[PDB]
């Protein structure tokens, strides 16, 4: 049960999770790929921004999906 993830740049990136996980968890290892947390990014299905209060198959979130990794507040 893999999940591909997209940033805006192109990073196609790659986690194991399950249709019954939290979205926080799913995000949450992004830092174990990465190392950003999931309050600097943000979480994106077909337009709509996702949220820590549904799982998965509750989105209708399937195997080969390309997430989108958005930044929230730019800085340097």
């Amino acid at each position: 049960m893999q999940i591909f993830v997209k940033t805006l740049t192109g990073k196609t990136i790659t986690l194991e999770v399950e249709p019954s996980d939290t979205i926080e968890n799913v995000k949450a290892k992004i830092q174990d790929k990465e190392g950003i947390p999931p309050d600097q990014n943000r979480l994106i299905f077909a337009g709509k921004q996702l949220e820590d209060g549904r799982t998965l198959s509750d989105y209708n979130i399937q195997k080969e999906s390309t997430l989108h990794l958005v930044l929230r507040l730019r800085g340097g």
